[PDB]
């Protein structure tokens, strides 16, 4: 079967906006294709993380993604660096990718806008995203519709190193949801929702409990006509809000128009955080026991020798292809 | 006792200018210090390197490092990217380097003067040869002077990494020979000699034949005085054979001006070559008998086998102040 690979950073709590756009296709895509699926960590450093908060943060992602239903036995869960290959193909990556290339990045130009200083990690960011992929062999990669640049970069990176060097690598292709593939800040409907926003306000985590899902919803930004319809660009808060309630409900944004047809922001919105919390309730159970065993260092544990075992054999190809080191 | 490291590129043969300013004094130091001396295959790599050509200057380098008289019993002698310590430390400094610090590298600004489009691994350069120093707790750095401005970047991020996380790194000292620290090109008296020059002219290399080396010291380029006198800004080509000449035979400048009083630079070259002849000579004869012997293989097995110990728990001990993975 076809190879998957995806990863989230341990930057923060994921988000609905991550469960939405990523997180929930993995549960449905682990029993029909060969995945991985990282804890990014290395990603995370491009951006200051206190390092206690990052080994807590990283603790917890991975008990989520057990919680939301990821099976160790249908696919590899691990951990970036626990993974040397990553960081060793990310610097024969950087070495082939023009400077050009990356300060043309939109999340680049978007992370480093307004910064006086700023870390090289933060503009190097997507040879190692590139090399995440490409060590597997993978052929699909389900996102994230903000991460589409950078697939186009890992693609055009791997045909550069298979022309350049010789095939070896597999063009990976994108999987970007129709529905959900952008969910925006509650508190700035232009902008996505980020678990990095510095406001809190701005995404709910998947860890949020009731009081305070209820309090993001309610402040959610919106708009003075008071009629609930889906209007991106006159009515975005709205549309988000209606989005949200669609992908997780189940319910078509028609329905739910008609459904709130003479109402009522004020009852769409604590409806809204109803349906979020009962989301969150079973994922949230499921987390605190991962979180209180040792089978969660097991499993990663697993996952992390799998993953070096596949990895560390395409670093021994690219380095072979290059030419560096001696002949293995 | 204090340690020292210091690495070469397998981006050609190295030169008569690489060994007058590093290379010989390995040799002497390797008694009074511990010592890590490494074929940095990873930094070739920043630029085009034809993949048979760097597999094959990877063993010619460890040959000559060997050939020259380090002694693998009195020094450690490795391949970079065979210890992953240097690409996972690189990557982790990278993400505190800032992209400014990189762009004002002389050594960038040169590298990169006049390109069109450049390889993101010429800019990020820096905090690979700053993990190749950090990792082993090195006290001491033998170069090339043309390597002062990194080791000062080095020492700007181990002071940046142990004041943001806590006290990790020894903070290095470059040693620069008072000597033969800039030995410059034969072509291009105000350019320094660099064995990845475009003209092959330029340099002498360690495994040039007496022909060759005959021919590159005739036409090195003088001036129309037809005086022998040390005068770097007036006889830039002048002082700088007489530099080589100076360092190579252990007689001073003052010595050869009174040796060469009413001659002759058809003379001075023609004595000039000889003196570098016979020094490659004994060189040139041990570098053959480890070519030829598995036991070149053996030795750089040994060597990275002591420096992954060495590496690799300065990693763990670096991802444990960052945040990184789990507790180990
Ligand atoms: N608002 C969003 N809507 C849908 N998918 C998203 C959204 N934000 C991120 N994703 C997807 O989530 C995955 C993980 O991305 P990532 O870990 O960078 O999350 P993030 O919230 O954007 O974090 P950070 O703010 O630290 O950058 C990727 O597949 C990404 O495209
Ligand atoms: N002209 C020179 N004179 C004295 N020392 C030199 C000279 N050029 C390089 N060195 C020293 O040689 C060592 C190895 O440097 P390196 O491998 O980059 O050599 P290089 O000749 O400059 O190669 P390249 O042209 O590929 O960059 C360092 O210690 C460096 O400072
Ligand atoms: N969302 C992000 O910022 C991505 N860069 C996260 C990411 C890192 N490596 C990956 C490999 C495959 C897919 C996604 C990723
Ligand atoms: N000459 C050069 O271009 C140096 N960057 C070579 C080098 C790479 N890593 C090092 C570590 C210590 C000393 C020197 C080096
Ligand atoms: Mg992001
Ligand atoms: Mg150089
Ligand atoms: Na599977
Ligand atoms: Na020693």
């Amino acid at each position: 079967m076809k190879t998957i690979f995806s990863g989230i950073q341990p930057s923060g709590v994921i988000t609905i906006g991550n469960y939405i756009g990523a997180l929930r296709q993995f549960v449905e895509l682990q029993h029909e294709y060969n995945c991985y699926f990282c804890i990014v960590d290395q990603h995370a450093i491009t951006v200051w993380q206190d390092p206690h908060e990052l080994r807590q943060n990283i603790r917890r992602l991975a008990a989520l993604y057990l919680a939301v239903g990821i099976d160790p036995t249908q696919a590899t869960l691990f951990i970036q660096s626990e993974v040397p290959a990553h960081a060793q193909a990310a610097w024969m990556l950087q070495c082939i990718v023009y400077i050009g290339e990356l300060e043309r990045m939109t999340q680049f130009k978007e992370k480093s806008a307004g910064k006086e200083a700023v870390s090289a990690g933060l503009l190097t960011y997507p040879p190692l995203m590139a090399a995440d992929i490409l060590l597997y062999n993978t052929d699909i990669v389900p996102v994230g519709e903000d991460q589409k640049q950078h697939i186009e970069l890992t693609r055009d990176l791997a045909e550069r190193f298979n022309k350049r060097y010789g095939e070896l690598f597999t063009i990976p292709e994108a999987r970007i949801p129709k529905v959900g593939a952008r969910i925006m800040s509650l508190v700035d409907p232009t902008k996505k929702m980020s678990k990095s926003d510095p406001n809190p306000k701005a995404y709910i985590t998947l860890l949020d409990d009731a009081k305070t899902i209820e309090k993001k919803i309610k402040s959610a930004v919106t708009d003075s006509e008071g009629t609930i319809r889906y209007d991106k660009e006159a009515k975005p808060g709205i549309s988000n809000l209606l989005n949200i309630y669609s992908t997780l409900s189940g319910q078509s944004i028609e329905e739910l128009e008609r459904q709130y047809e003479g109402k009522g922001y004020g009852v769409f919105k604590a409806d809204l955080a109803q349906v979020v919390i009962e989301t969150l309730r079973p994922i949230q159970e499921r987390y605190h026991h991962w979180m209180e065993s040792e089978e969660l260092d097991r499993v990663l544990d697993e996952g992390a020798e799998k993953a070096n075992r596949v990895a560390s054999e395409m670093v021994r190809k690219m380095e072979q292809a290059m030419g560096l080191g001696r002949r293995r």
